[PDB]
């Protein structure tokens, strides 16, 4: 039973003896604490963990009918991540300085993290923020109600909660410094930094920005859009299942409202006014691109002295980050989430179509998603190279915001956008639309996708693969993207196999519109890496039966790819049962990357000593010096040198004997096998959990 699996797993998530949360409720990215992938300790929370708790607790609330839970999740959230404080300190002081007339102050992206602090010399002078009088005469406040994205849940770095300083989960910052900062190569930070830790005078501002003086004590916040999104895309299945507390969907208005700031570039720039590097400020809304771009940042001064605020909005957008779901909720009377701000809703209607339309636009030959586009190449605005394809003159980008690794390589980013888009065919069939633009982009986009997907979805066999991760079809020849992909495969029962990444090549042309789209025949995606990511499963899953089911509705019966996709659903969640150990759902995964924690590749500039949260002096001495290729001049540490409390960790002795007796220096290679891990992470489980609710919804009932 699948109501029965859902509970199930609902169930080990929430119990207090299996450790997905901390004592203070607040779940973990991980029950595991020695990981790293994009927060880099296991016990730190993020935006998108709240926002899967959020998904979960809907599901579980339209069952037993008890929305109590649900209201319990979002009051956490209120409480510990997002930044607003209506009774206690104000978690944002200052914000009522702002600008809007000058947002902020410019500097460039550096292509390395050497090649910070970069200079706040506002070269160019900012745009108008066209939204904050509507945020301020709607709520009577500009302060972000938005979740930062990282929470140090366990202060583990020991920074301490400044402006709250009897929680124990305190706000942290990592990535700062461009597109080559991985995340072994950030360095954690308070988001409130009085300067009491980093370089004593400065914190660690200096690390980042220079200015003519000393930084000022001051505090900053990101969010991630796409985690504000999903809170939102939950409380509309909320209000689509019953739920009608306004005390709540009021809040959910109101965080959408806020989440506008993804739509604008970073300096607020006229959109395609760097095309040829010589950007202009935007008046209106001249710099807004209608899309979802990475991040919102906002900040200002610490303390009596230092009354100053800004935001930046970001000008780099990947398409695993649009959520049309959230949008459709946000901007439709049958959405049910339209703000009341003077053009909340409207703002986010463009959006939608705006999305949709970047989908179509990215979508390769074969039917997989590439990557996004920028309004900033380089991050400095500079000109697009000769030949690029555009998207209303913002520039492809194959892997946008991060390229170590490649942001789009992972094939989870090509599972949990194309999940949305299929809840939106969906949604729009269910509501009585089967003719607009926005539901034939949807339906084609989502209908080439699958037919691309099952080409690599595996159960009960096991797909060829060779040693570079290439999959190979029966001659044993390589399969290099392309339709019709034929994988070789050996008899496996109980196994099941999902693709890893995708390797991208070309570009999409250039957009005209959905009736003049080209299908791309120059942009290639190659899908390589066969793996067993029990969440990627999960979100494929919900994928495939929103698919089926919109196919069910649209014409009164199962379409032949709907039936494909009903039966891949159905046969994975069959196959994933298995692999429950009790806690979750999950497998084992090998991790060649963790050398990474003993690499001396974590940058800090000449001249620069101060005192790291767990009390080690930083760099210090166990460094080299930095690549003078990456344009540079100081040194590097290793991850684990500058946190040295990992060394506590009980997993940190197999790891270090691990990298000892099999990790050669000089090659870069394992040699005996790479170190291995079962992973209970949050979001995984919930994308499990959700699959199986999902698929006794839509399908069984
Ligand atoms: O005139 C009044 C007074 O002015 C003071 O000077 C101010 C000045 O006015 C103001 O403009 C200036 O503002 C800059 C800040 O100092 C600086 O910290 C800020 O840097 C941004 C940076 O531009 C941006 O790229 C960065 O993005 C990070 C982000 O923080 C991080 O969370 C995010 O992580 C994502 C992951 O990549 C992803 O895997 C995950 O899912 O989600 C994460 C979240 O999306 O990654 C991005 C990079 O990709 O954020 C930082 C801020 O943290 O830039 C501001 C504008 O340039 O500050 C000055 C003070 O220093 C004077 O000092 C005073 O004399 C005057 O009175
Ligand atoms: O940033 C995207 C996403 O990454 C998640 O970790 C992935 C990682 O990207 C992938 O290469 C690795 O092999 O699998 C893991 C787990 O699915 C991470 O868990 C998320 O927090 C993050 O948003
Ligand atoms: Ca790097
Ligand atoms: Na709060
Ligand atoms: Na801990
Ligand atoms: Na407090
Ligand atoms: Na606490
Ligand atoms: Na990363
Ligand atoms: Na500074
Ligand atoms: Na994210
Ligand atoms: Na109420
Ligand atoms: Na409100
Ligand atoms: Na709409
Ligand atoms: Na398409
Ligand atoms: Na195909
Ligand atoms: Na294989
Ligand atoms: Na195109
Ligand atoms: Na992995």
């Amino acid at each position: 039973s699948n109501k029965e699996r859902f509970l199930t797993l609902y169930h080990q998530i929430k119990s207090d003896a299996n450790g997905y949360f901390s004592p203070e409720g607040i779940p973990y990215h991980s029950i595991e604490t020695l990981i790293c992938e994009a927060p880099d300790y296991g016990h730190m929370t993020t935006s998108e963990a709240y926002s899967y708790w959020l998904w979960l607790e809907v599901l579980y609330g339209h069952y037993t009918r008890d929305w109590s839970k649900l209201e319990a999740a979002w009051d956490n959230m209120e409480k510990y991540i997002i930044p607003v404080n209506e009774d206690g300190n104000d978690e944002q002081p200052h914000m009522s300085a702002y600008n809007p007339s000058s947002p902020a102050t410019y500097a460039s992206e550096k292509p390395y993290p050497d090649q910070y602090p970069s200079q706040l010399s506002g070269a160019r002078p900012a745009g108008q923020d066209p939204i904050d009088g509507e945020l301020k005469s709607t709520y009577g406040t500009n302060e972000t109600y938005l979740m930062h994205w990282l929470l140090d849940v366990d202060n583990w770095y020991k920074y301490g909660n400044l402006l709250n300083p009897s929680h124990k989960a305190a706000y942290v910052n990592t990535f700062q410094r461009g597109q080559q900062e991985s995340v072994w190569e950030a360095i954690p930070h308070p988001s409130q930094d009085d300067k009491s830790f980093g370089k004593p005078n400065e914190g660690f501002m200096s690390l980042f920005t220079k200015e003519n003086q000393v930084p000022a004590a001051q505090w900053r916040y990101t969010n991630a859009t796409d985690a504000d999104a999903r809170a939102i895309q939950a409380i509309y299945w909320a209000k689509e299942l019953g739920y009608n507390n306004s005390t709540y969907l009021d809040k959910a208005k109101k965080m959408g409202d806020f989440l506008r700031y993804g739509m604008y570039d970073k300096y607020f720039q006229t959109i395609g006014s760097g095309k040829q590097g010589n950007p202009y400020p935007g008046n209106g809304k001249g710099a807004c691109h209608y899309l979802m771009a990475w991040y919102t940042s906002w900040g200002g001064g610490l303390g009596d002295y230092a009354n100053w605020s800004w935001r930046i909005g970001a000008s780099h957008c990947h398409q695993g980050y649009q959520n049309p779901v959230a949008a459709y909720a946000l901007s439709s009377d049958k959405g049910g989430l339209k703000p009341s701000s003077a053009t909340g809703a409207s703002d986010w209607e463009k959006t939608l179509k705006r999305q949709l339309e970047f989908y179509v636009w990215l979508q390769s030959k074969e039917g997989a998603i590439a990557g996004g586009a920028t309004n900033s190449w380089n991050g400095d605005y500079s000109a697009y190279p000769a030949g690029r394809s555009t998207f209303y003159d913002m520039a492809y980008e194959d892997a946008p915001v991060y390229h170590d690794p490649p942001s789009n390589n992972w094939f989870g980013m090509q599972a949990w956008p194309m999940e949305r888009v299929a809840e939106l065919y969906y949604i729009f069939v269910k509501d009585g639309d089967k003719t607009s633009e926005n539901v034939q982009m949807a339906k084609s986009c989502i209908t080439k996708w699958v037919n691309y997907a099952l080409d690599y979805i595996f159960i009960g066999s096991r797909p060829v693969s060779d040693e570079e991760g290439y999959f190979l079809d029966d001659q044993g020849r390589r399969i290099l993207g392309g339709t019709n992909a034929t994988v070789a495969t050996t008899s496996a029962p109980g196994e099941f196999w999902l693709p890893g990444n995708i390797a991208w090549s070309g570009q999409p042309d250039t957009w005209n519109g959905f009736q003049s789209a080209t299908g791309n025949p120059n942009l290639t995606a190659v899908t390589k890496d066969p793996t067993q990511d029990t969440g990627v499963l999960g979100s494929l899953v919900k994928a495939f039966t929103f698919f089926a089911a919109a196919t069910k509705l649209e014409t009164g019966n199962y379409t032949a790819l709907g039936v494909r996709a009903k039966d891949a659903a159905a046969q994975l969640l069959e196959v994933a049962w298995n692999y429950n150990d009790g806690v979750g759902i999950v497998t084992e995964e090998e991790r060649e990357d963790y050398d990474r924690f003993f690499k001396k590749e974590v940058y800090f500039p000449n001249g620069w000593n101060g005192t790291f949260g767990q009390g080690n002096q930083i760099p210090g001495s166990s460094t080299i010096p930095s690549d003078p290729q990456r344009g540079g001049n100081g040194v590097y540490t290793s991850f684990a040198d500058l946190r040295p409390n990992i060394k506590q960790d009980p997993a940190w002795s197999s790891l270090e004997s691990k990298y000892q007796s099999s990790f050669n220096e000089a090659t870069g290679k394992w040699e005996n096998g790479a170190p291995v891990f079962t992973y209970h992470r949050f979001w995984s489980q919930v994308d499990m959990a959700t699959a199986y609710a999902e698929y006794h919804r839509l399908i069984n009932l």
